[PDB]
């Protein structure tokens, strides 16, 4: 059989911090996400085309995309820089990766440092970037102290640019001993002055942003071999961006005190005139009224003097973004406050092609939802259309079509332009055997129950609303019963529902939750096991969470799950010991531990229709790692001799004539990484992705589709909820 993948509709559910038109060819364009991959833009379909599928588990850090550069010279060729975290969390180093057919395929030079793809100050940039007139010339701003990178033959090889100064100085904060917020940000933009060379001929005069206040703007005028600081640069702030009009002869920074993409308090926009040096201060608001930092800069090729930047930290009453005719000397907004704090808007704003964008809330005035947005470092002019600009938020992509109008006096037109761009960390899966083919558990989002595969939900979960689901489950013999358990800064973190997951209900909490954990529902309805984050035990209730108990004799934080068919039958997995308990959740003893994985992860199930028939994956490289069978409630278990690692496990329905339910797993079998299905109860396995459709690390969560055989679901973190079927 061979697959045809695709993702289930959700549409964006994440950052995306940068957008890059081609200033070559009209209607090509990229996105970048932090870790999703990246994206080319499809003018026809009006949706994004994923382009790094192809990374394996072994190199999911190189989902992360930092910068993203599209050459104007030749515009079948574009670069990412890859590597998602500069400290322990990313083993892997960072790499730049080429291709030269707008990316359908990529190779990759691993460079000998850490890329930042997921770290702080990743809005600002773009920090790769291609020489337009000789574009065998790459240049790469690189973090951690590692200063200004360089190529010569077209991304294949890289080496230091030891002449530069200046490798940047900026911690958000240094004291943080996991290493995520007290990394140096480094060299953070490289923008060319396109007209100092000519076709072949190295281009004289690069501009290089730097994440240091003192020193934040640096310049070569001899392509490259010296560099000094900009006389009479502002100080102070932290320039996201540099964005040069060549028409007018104008360089355009946005500033910030901090590097972003969440913070930022104050910040200014300045104007440096090329050809005499001088700078001016073009801040759309004075310092006084200034309670966030800019970026968002852009300039519309089309009509030099007309420009753009934002707001992009500012959190209330929304975002703002500003736009200027005159090269910054007056400058109008999309909304304005008439009489404090009332709004005027410039704009609307449509979102029912992603109706969920609202996030279920009903917010104060002057806040309306759905916002105008948040996070906003990227906002771009298509440089072959003065109409139409995009820009990035926190959970999708905006844009509009009719962007003259601001300028006479009218209202822009703003729609989601998100489709195919498929972001969410995803949690956990399930798809019971009737009701709604899929109820899907969600980072930031919450999640959804997905009516129609096909087709955006109409909102996520609410009443109450999560902020991230980390796991559900439904009752095996009446699916109209469903529970979830998620984060939240306050209660509640527990859900229920008695009508398949179209509506909810909140329950009441036990003792110290400070997060969802993982919760597991009775085969018959009438009772539920939640181990919460935070909490000193796990816990059991007998209807709708009114009233709960310790479950003695299993660990706090152990992972739960629910027999399908003995609704009194219980079972808890940690530290390589396998728990069991046959009186509802009240009490667990200590079975199987003998050969099972005590180090790392691990994901397991129970098997619908078999009391007791248990399927276990996990492990890690520090111990045992695979999969795992027990027949015997837990009592013992088999190793599967042929599956060599396993992360993953889940079911489907039967193949024709086939004895048992199918088997789906995350895994490496034979040699292999990838995903592979079993209909013989796991004697053998037929790998069913490639080794285009990999998606990185996918060890959160696998389930079939009791109804459609041959269909899996397959969780990634920051590409959304794969689906597989046989063509
Ligand atoms: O994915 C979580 C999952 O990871 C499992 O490990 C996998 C995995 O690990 C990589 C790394 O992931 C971190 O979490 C990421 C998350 O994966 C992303 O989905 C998420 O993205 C955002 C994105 O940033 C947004 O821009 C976008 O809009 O939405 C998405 C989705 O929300 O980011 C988080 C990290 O968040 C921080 O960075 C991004 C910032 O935006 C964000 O503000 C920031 O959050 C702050 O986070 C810190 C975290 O400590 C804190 O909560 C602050 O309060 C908060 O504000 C994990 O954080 C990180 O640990 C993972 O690294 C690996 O950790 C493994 C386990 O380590 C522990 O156990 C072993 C022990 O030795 C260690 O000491 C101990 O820490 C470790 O084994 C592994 O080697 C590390 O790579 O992907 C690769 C795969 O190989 C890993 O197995 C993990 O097992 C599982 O439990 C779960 O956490
Ligand atoms: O009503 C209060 C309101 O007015 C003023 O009083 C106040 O000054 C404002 O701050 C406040 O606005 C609210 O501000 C907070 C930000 O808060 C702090 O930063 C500024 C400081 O002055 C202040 O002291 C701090 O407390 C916002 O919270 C953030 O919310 C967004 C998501 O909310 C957005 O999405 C839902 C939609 O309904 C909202 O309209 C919209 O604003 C979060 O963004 C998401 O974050 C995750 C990653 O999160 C994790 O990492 C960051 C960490 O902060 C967080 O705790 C972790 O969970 C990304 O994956 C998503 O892509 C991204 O969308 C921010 O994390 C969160 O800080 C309030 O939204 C705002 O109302
Ligand atoms: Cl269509
Ligand atoms: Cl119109
Ligand atoms: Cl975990």
């Amino acid at each position: 059989d061979a697959y045809t993948w695709k993702n289930v509709r959700v549409d964006g559910g994440g950052f995306v911090p940068g957008i890059v038109f081609n200033r070559k060819e009209k209607n090509l364009a990229y996105a970048r996400t932090d870790i999703g991959g990246a994206y080319r833009w499809d003018q026809s379909g009006k949706r994004w085309v994923p382009l790094l599928d192809s990374l394996d588990w072994d190199h999911w850090g190189w989902t992360g995309v930092v910068s993203l550069a599209s050459d104007s010279v030749d515009p079948n060729k574009v670069y990412v820089a890859a590597g998602t975290y500069t400290n322990s969390w990313d083993p892997g180093n960072g790499a730049i990766l080429r291709s030269s057919n707008r990316g359908a395929s990529w190779q990759s030079t691993t460079l000998p440092f850490k890329l930042g793809g997921n770290m702080p100050g990743r809005g600002m940039g773009e920090r790769l970037a291609v020489d337009p007139n000789r574009n065998s010339v790459l240049y790469l701003g690189a973090p951690s102290g590692n200063g200004l990178w360089r190529s010569t033959d077209s991304g294949m090889t890289w080496s230091k640019v030891t002449s530069f100064p200046n490798p940047g100085t900026y911690v958000q904060d240094a004291s943080d001993t996991s290493g995520y917020l007290s990394d140096n940000q480094g060299v953070v933009w490289v923008t060319f002055d396109e007209r100092t060379g000519s076709s072949g001929s190295a281009t004289k005069t690069i501009y290089v942003g730097v994440a240091d206040k003192d020193n934040t703007v640096y310049r070569s005028t001899d392509a490259g071999v010296t560099w000094s600081r900009v006389a009479g640069q502002p100080t102070g702030y932290l320039s996201h961006k540099g964005v040069l009009d060549a028409k007018d002869g104008y360089l355009y920074l946005t500033t910030s005190d901090k590097g972003g993409p969440y913070d930022g308090e104050k910040g200014q926009v300045w104007r440096y005139t090329t050809a005499t040096g001088e700078w001016k201060n073009i801040s759309p608001m004075a310092d006084a009224d200034t309670y966030f930092g800019y970026s968002g800069l852009t300039v519309d090729r089309q009509k030099p003097g007309t420009l753009m930047v934002t707001g992009y930290s500012s959190w209330w009453p929304d975002t703002q973004i500003f736009r200027s005719t005159d090269s910054g000397a007056t400058w109008t907004r999309a909304w304005d406050f008439t009489s404090y704090p009332n709004r005027s808007l410039r704009y609307t704003q449509d979102v029912s092609s992603v109706p969920w964008l609202t996030f279920g809330t009903n917010p104060t005035p002057p806040e309306v939802t759905p916002k105008l947005g948040w996070m906003t470092e990227a906002l771009e002019i298509d440089p072959f259309d003065s109409n139409r600009m995009m820009y990035g938020t926190g959970a999708t992509v905006y844009g509009t079509e009719n962007l003259g109008n601001w300028d006479t006096g009218g209202k822009i037109a703003i729609t989601p332009m998100i489709r195919g761009l498929e972001e969410t960390a995803v949690n956990d899966l399930a798809s019971p055997p009737t009701g709604a083919p899929l109820l899907s558990a969600l980072g930031d989002i919450g999640g959804f129950r997905h009516t129609d595969l096909d087709a955006v939900p109409a909102r996520m979960y609410t009443s109450p609303t999560f902020t991230t689901t980390t796991s559900l489950d439904y009752a095996e013999t009446n699916p109209n019963t469903v529970v979830r358990v998620g984060n939240n800064d306050s209660a509640p973190r527990i859900a229920f529902s008695t009508d398949n997951g179209a509506n909810w209900f909140q329950g009441s909490e036990p003792s110290g939750v400070t997060g969802g954990g993982t919760v597991a529902a009775a085969a018959d309805g009438s009772g539920f096991v939640w181990a919460p984050e935070g909490s000193s035990a796990v816990y059991h209730t007998t209807g709708f969470g009114n009233s709960w108990s310790v479950s003695s004799g299993i660990p706090a934080g152990a992972v739960v799950e629910s027999d399908r068919k003995n609704p009194k039958k219980f079972y808890g997995f940690k530290a390589g010991t396998f728990y069991v308990s046959t009186d509802g959740g009240a009490t667990f003893t200590a079975r199987a531990s003998s050969g099972l994985p005590a180090d790392g992860p691990a994901r397991f199930k129970a098997l619908p229709g078999a009391e007791g028939d248990i399927w276990l994956a996990g492990g890690s490289t520090g111990g045992a790692y695979g999969l795992w069978h027990s027949t015997d409630s837990g009592a013992t278990f088999t190793k599967l001799s042929g599956v060599q690692q396993a992360d993953t496990i889940g079911f489907g329905k039967a193949a024709p004539g086939a004895s048992y339910q199918t088997l789906y797993t995350s895994a490496k079998i034979g040699g292999v990484r990838g995903v592979f299905r079993s209909t013989d109860a796991g004697a053998s396995w037929t790998r069913i992705n490639d080794d285009a459709h990999q998606w990185g690390w996918t060890g959160a969560s696998i389930t079939g589709d009791p109804r459609v055989y041959g269909r899996v679901y397959v969780a990634t973190n920051g590409r959304g909820i794969l689906r597989g079927d046989i063509s």
